[PDB]
């Protein structure tokens, strides 16, 4: 079993990722840290805890509320995709009202949530990094501000951190900006810092991959088949969240079926075998006026003139799923949804 | 018939574009102006004249040798490999441009030579004068700096940029834009009526297949086997690198597509939009940035270009029949 | 008395500033936080504690070791040359910060340690809590990123920048700004009440002349000759490079001037203006850009361009009196 | 006698520079080319010709109308200093009405001025560059766009061009922007191009020097003394122009006596021996948002760590006048004003 932490900004797809990571027996989630991105970090905190409560885990997994804005830029949310709440599609009154105390507070010695501070997670992560036999796994699927901040406070830990991310676009264009992907552009300095720090970094789920991991009619019916027998209430919840995500992806980006981005990065930690991988140098544009967040690589230059590479590698890039990859991913995701529905009843 | 000028950096693609434009009865080429690219503007001059001589037109069309480097950056400089050009070079007629300029020979050619000829054409035009541009766009930027009042009477039709797909020589940008993005940025702000007629979006689907090669042979081999051999080699010179570097099974032909746009616009999708050219980006200069991906109350910066993202149905076939018919007529004249 | 904290990168100048702030009865130093500069934040930690120990205060004031590098750029890293510190190091009392934090020893110090202490001070303040900042301003930028709602209740008084004269380590920019301009840019946008109290504009006219040196000796040599010797060497360590590189006959003392501003603001000219920090410039990052040159976007700082008349003398009498009291305590 | 051309944007101080250069026997002016800057290049054309006509030379010196805007930015004029015309202070009706035909037109084969084109000067300059035994001298005291354009058309001539300029600020702050000087900031890409091209370039008159070359009451009375005996009309003209320049320099920048910048660069070609000189690497800021046009040098680094210098020298910088320099300058300037007044009567 692999001990890991999740850094995320839920967000419908982060919701899916938490489910997979928390319930996969291959992963052992230590905590969740929320960031700014799809919404304000206060909402993404609340949304991680809602995800956990729905899956009967809100009193088991500590959740930390992290940094509210990027290193050197202004926050940019994405209600256009994820609603003003960050998890549109459903009424969360019941989940909010039955929310157990956050075990993070116990760890921190806090009476209540008003004491939560962005750097709360630091000491917990540092214990996990120290304890790790090789490297400690972080899955990051929102802005990567929190990890940048950690590394600024703990630079000596970078070499013992392994990042597995949903971020970027390489061989296809971006989404919220022409050539850049949301998670990078909202704080490119963060990812630029991380790449230079000594972290072992994997672009596990760029749009390149995530734009082929779509929530089709076939997926929706497999979900209902795995869940409706055990928990109609849970079916209703997860379907509505996915339909809301679909509708905005259609109205905003023309997509017929929406991409379920973030679980794919958890899937990479669960089962790396399903992914193509290439080592390269990734530069994050920070100076560009219209192109900040662009992930610019030396892949062309290796292919052209291989033995003249100036810059050393600083990342793994996953451009495609290997054969059977899409199937492997959905079976793992739908099995988790089926187990969740069992626990809920 | 449509009077026009060609600005280009031949270049095998540009060679194909000159052929189409010069031999199309729909177009009336007034001159050709060459620019820098992978090859020095001196070579691209020589290559335009080689193209013209091969097609029995070197003594009809004036060719100008333009600027050797970008507005504010460094160049990245035969330029028509695949072929022995000794015969073409040796039988080269005098460049009619020299007569117009009063020059004894070619060593007197200056980058701004084209200016007064273009200004006469712009003045004479009833609406706008058509320029087809398929290399760096430095020359046109320079012209507009010398003649700002003419921008409003210039219509540009270009091979440049990439919009819904990634770039080529840099991750998100296309060669012609990145080699001088300030040029295109200037032009877009100037009042020029500007059409991205042949971005990679379109040109990456205009590929030299087995079917194209045999149609070429069919149109050319009866009349000029030498010319068949030549045009195939030129089209396949960069084939291996296009495969191993950029994944193509069959290599693209970019620049003719922009001449095709002036010949027959009706084969192209078209959308008016605001294009920003990245100039500040370290790794992303030359990017053509639009909101085309997006389907509020946000201040819309006004349109400054037409973007052609795809060929309409039958467009690829319309293009090749026009291109291959030209190659067929050329091969007739050569024998 | 005015409660305040010092953020600094000692540094001979910062050493002088700590002395003034700690021994002035007008100021009540709550803690010192160290930052990166020409020396690593580990050394600047050690140097703040050395300053405190020398002045018989290392067991009174908590010192925090802060961030080791800028927000988004690379560091440019003893830091108090001129002196043998073996005695001071060996007699160093436990850092009271450790007691506050529950740490056994100094290896457990973390850059964000100061945060909760500062937040208590900000909350407790009736209007705003005073920070004097005289190195890179990374620590304060980090704090504000963790605690954005506190910006409105923080008053900064800094040694940083250059406005009507050129810079020092770069043509148009001053060390403290250029080493992390994103930090100061952040702070200026945050809501902090910010004063450029001691730009080069002022500090380049606060020079260690023969007259200053003899006044120092007069105030100190009667009580502590070894302290006289120490403080002169520290003040003249960088003399040769200040002459050969930057033209000064007598070298400047920058950072005390910012503590002096909190002690006695009335000696300074002041103007409210909009300051833009260059971050995009290749050769000009750290430039503090205003329209101050012109006599014909909302204000975000106070700028102090010159000392009022008698200001130089007010400053030295305060500085030299502190050195005289220190020398008394040392003997 | 030294053959040279003037590139300028008159402008009250350019007016003074033309006077000095044209009437100094040490200099042989081949032509004047006007640029954008203190005003639109059409006005600076008219203003060069007005200068020439006033000094009985409008039919002797060809004037070219050059480029109207910078290489890659939008024009910025300076009416705040120089009036909407570019030469406020005086009524120019008489000068305009008695303006002889521009000899440039004869050189170009043009019937009239509507045929003037920005690249007109090119062929004339190229003949002068070819004919020069070493290098051909250009004095440049406005935007340097025209010379950048020339070099883009004629790159092989750069090595045979010597520039002597009024531009920049090095050890003091700028004027129209905090850290940069008008002539550089209005087109920094131009100067950046020129510095990289192979031109032999001298910053002969930065603000460093020009801010100490002031039009005092002592200068004004010396002017009147040298001119009023021979031409009261000319005295009236040159005084009014200087007083207008003074008043705006006071209202705009608080200067009591205004700096007469541009003549100082002509003075450098007349008598270099009055100037300090240092060779260094000058970088022009082009990327800075608030600091474009800044002249950033490696002078600090040679002083600090001398034998590590990376970047090769690309300019001469004149930081101060040598002793007697200010006197030498005014005697030369006031003698010219005195000779002008003689010819006018
Ligand atoms: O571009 C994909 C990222 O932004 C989307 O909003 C998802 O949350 C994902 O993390
Ligand atoms: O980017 C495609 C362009 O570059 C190629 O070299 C062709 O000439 C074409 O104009
Ligand atoms: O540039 C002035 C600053 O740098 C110096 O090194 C001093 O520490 C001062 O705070
Ligand atoms: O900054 C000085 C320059 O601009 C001024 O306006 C002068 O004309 C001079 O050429
Ligand atoms: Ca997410
Ligand atoms: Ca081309
Ligand atoms: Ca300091
Ligand atoms: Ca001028």
């Amino acid at each position: 079993s692999i001990k890991c932490a999740l850094d995320c900004d839920p967000g419908h797809d982060d919701l899916a990722m938490i489910m997979l990571a928390v319930y996969s027996p291959k992963l052992d989630v230590q905590y969740i840290s929320t960031t700014h991105g799809n919404q304000t970090v206060n909402k993404t905190y609340q949304n991680a805890r809602r995800t956990l409560n729905l899956i009967k885990r809100a009193d088991k997994i500590p959740v930390y509320r992290g940094y509210s804005k990027p290193l050197t830029r202004e926050s940019v949310a994405c209600p256009e995709i994820h609603g003003e709440s960050g998890l549109g599609g459903v009424d969360w009154s019941e989940i909010d009202r039955t929310m157990p105390r956050n075990p993070a507070l116990d760890i921190l010695g806090y009476k209540d949530e008003s004491e939560l501070r962005p750097d709360d997670f630091f000491k917990h992560l540092h214990r996990l990094v120290s304890a790790a036999e090789d490297k400690f796994d972080i899955i990051s699927t929102g802005s990567e501000t929190n990890i940048a901040q950690y590394l600024l406070a703990y630079p000596e830990d970078a070499k013992k951190i392994r990042m597995t991310t949903m971020a970027g676009n390489f061989m296809i264009v971006g989404n919220i900006m022409p050539f850049a992907e949301f998670n990078v552009l909202i704080d490119p300095e963060a990812i630029s810092n991380i790449l230079q720090s000594g972290v072992d970094y994997t672009f596990a789920a760029p749009l390149d991959i995530t734009h082929t991991v779509l929530v089709t009619e076939k997926v929706i019916n497999d979900i209902k088949a795995a869940t409706e027998p055990y928990s109609p209430k849970f079916t209703e919840m997860i379907i509505k969240l996915l339909f809301f995500f679909k509708d905005t992806y259609r109205d905003v980006f023309g997509f017929i079926d929406p991409p379920l981005h973030d679980p794919v990065a958890a899937f990479h930690l669960i089962a790396p075998e399903w992914f193509e991988h290439v080592r390269c140098h990734v530069d994050i544009e920070t100076k560009g006026e219209y192109t900040y967040g662009c992930c610019c690589t030396n892949l062309i230059l290796k292919k052209k003139d291989p033995t003249k590479i100036v810059k050393p590698d600083n990342a793994t890039v996953c451009l495609k799923l290997k054969e059977g990859g899409h199937d492997a991913f959905w079976n793992q995701m739908i099995t988790v949804w089926g187990e969740i529905a069992k626990e809920i009843g």
